[PDB]
């Protein structure tokens, strides 16, 4: 088990499929990464969201850091052994969720837990350390949505010297830098220009991975698409990219086709408490009173053990009775449904029919 | 597979063990029944609630009838198949959770959904039937509490003649008699001579069980016990004996030590959800701050999953930070807790050191 190695096994178009191996395990990719928002898959036990075929998780820095705290996690033992999630684990570096969920400066960002709190690029890496995080997202700013050239410049350099920084940081503590990896993060908005900038300048550092940031920021799929279509082979073919914030099944397939590799949304996850549910066949609200009498599984097809034991009726019974066995059964079900996505995704590229795999998709799901 | 079958396989002084064999399977007593309120055993799935011993679950009529409908769970195949619980299963009548969560008369009560609703013993057996309840309780009326003598007796004589009600409307349908049983439930507050009264009138019906109603009213555990000292013995001794809503560890030992055969309380999953966990040592809130950095297992000894893979500081920032794993962990600890005391007091009695067990138990949890 290498720190971290990459391997590309096959590929159809822009897309590919392949591998991560890490110490603490192997990660398939295209990837669909489960959301662990303060410690926690919500309503999830770690086995119940490895038994759905998740390879990886994805733990948010941001609550972590306020509650417990960075530094209690790493005194009891590290986020792993915290939470009983003994693979992967890839954490965000914050500064995205303090600028949504405060003085910003070139030297990082300050502000109130919703108490005062300052997160620079170092602090940030030094937190992903403590919670003892696997794959580390360097620090950066995110870019308003909509953005003008101007500011999109400014806010991309503070990212890109951020991201020399937060390279510096990682490799200047030897414990990090053996074990765990560095994702560098690219912006630039919507711009062709300055994604390339920032492409570059990354690639000049030199990092493990490449997110594309800055594409879950209320642009439509249309745009989302355009922006991938220029900015993904920008990036460094030998390595990961991985769309942040980004999901949606129609989102994903669209973004494999344009080279993506790792995905993290928490759609699965909130929409299913929320009662929504993925299917092959589209989402489906299940409070809907269609449901109420309603035998059949969640999804005719989809073998994950919700869909074995319960039916709609009765998981529609728990949703609108406000029942804690609904929130669970749902998100059971919704992110074991992203994980066989991703698996079908997996298998048709490495069999050479990832395009009509996605055309037969699309035309079911819509 | 008999209809119904209650074996005594030991005894020491007032405590009783055995078996009530039953189609959906076999239960040992004295047992203790999670609650199920609508469906469901609150944050745990079937499998689990079995995980940690249980041989039957406690449904709740009052809600099911309400939502989703008697009649409906019966058009989609019962309750078993509904919430995927096999075996067996008992309901209480709807009168109690009427009169505490409306027009009240000799044929029944009436209230209202917080619609209107007519609940009589014919329709409360027939409810029951249309869930699919292996042991169908009488519909009782209960006694508040304080209540004078008067008004107890007439309570309870009325709670007499609803209970030859229910028994000649269980009696009436062929699969329901043929394939369920049918528990009495004595009443008569306080009162010596009451009980008597409502304990003979049962016997002269004949059930296939009796309960103890009216002590979960606010009484303390001296007056319960005093209360269970009389009562208890006038119920026929080759029949189980219920004590109906009491839980609580202490409660449950010093009721067999007076002859109860089963247990039924929300305390378990109720109190988990709210931070209480239940320990050998006595109950602790795991919300504490004395808690936050604490590695160990909410108990030394419990061999639940729970004990087995998270620490009391996880288990403390789930339920602080609102999530749903929280409830969910602390409620299969609590379940399983319960059941590991169960299987403690039929082993004790089964080995004729119930007493030694009853005072070493006591000694250590207070
Ligand atoms: N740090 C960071 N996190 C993100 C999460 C979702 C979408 C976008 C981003 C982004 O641009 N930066
Ligand atoms: N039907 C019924 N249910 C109960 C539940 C808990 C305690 C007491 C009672 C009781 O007396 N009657
Ligand atoms: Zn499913
Ligand atoms: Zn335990």
């Amino acid at each position: 088990r290498p720190r971290f190695s990459f391997s590309i096994a096959a590929r159809e178009g822009k897309a590919r499929t392949g591998t991560i191996e890490m110490k603490r395990g192997v990660i398939r990719t295209p990837a669909f990464m489960p959301v662990g928002t303060a410690a926690t898959v919500k309503a999830l036990k770690p086995e119940t969201v490895r038994a759905t075929g998740a390879d990886i998780i994805l733990g948010n820095t941001y609550h972590l850091m306020l509650r417990p705290g960075a530094e209690r996690i790493a005194k009891l033992g590290g986020l792993h052994s915290f939470m009983g999630w003994d693979r992967p684990i890839l954490t965000d570096s914050g500064g995205y969720q303090v600028m949504s969920l405060t003085k910003q400066s070139e030297e990082g960002v300050t502000f109130k837990s919703h108490s005062r709190h300052m997160l620079s690029p170092e602090r940030s890496i030094e937190i992903q350390h403590l919670l003892g995080s696997d794959i580390v997202m360097a620090f950066d700013e995110c870019t308003p949505y909509p953005a003008t050239p101007s500011r999109a410049a400014s806010s991309m350099e503070r990212s890109m010297r951020w991201a020399k920084r937060s390279r510096d940081a990682f490799d200047s503590r030897k414990e990090q830098a053996e074990n765990a990896a560095l994702f560098g993060i690219q912006q630039g908005s919507v711009f062709e220009n300055l994604r390339q900038q920032s492409a570059d300048a990354l690639a000049e550092i030199g990092f493990d991975g490449y997110a594309v940031g800055g594409l879950a920021v209320g642009e439509g799929q249309d745009e989302m698409f355009r922006v991938l279509d220029f900015s993904v082979p920008m990036l460094p073919d030998d390595k990961p990219h991985y769309l942040m914030g980004v999901g949606k099944p129609d989102d994903i397939v669209g973004a494999v086709e344009r080279g993506i590799d790792m995905f993290d949304c928490v759609l699965p996850t909130r929409s299913g408490r929320n009662g929504q549910a993925f299917t092959w066949d589209g989402p489906i609200n299940i409070r809907n009173a269609r449901f109420s009498e309603d035998l059949k599984p969640l999804d005719s097809e989809c073998h994950c053990a919700v869909c074995q034991k319960w039916s709609r009726a009765y998981i529609h019974h728990l949703i609108r009775a406000g029942e804690i066995l609904g929130a669970m059964l749902m998100t059971e079900h919704n992110i074991a449904f992203y994980q066989q996505l991703m698996q079908k995704i997996r298998d048709s590229i490495s069999e050479g029919r990832f395009s009509q795999f996605a055309q037969d998709f699309r035309a079911r799901y819509f």
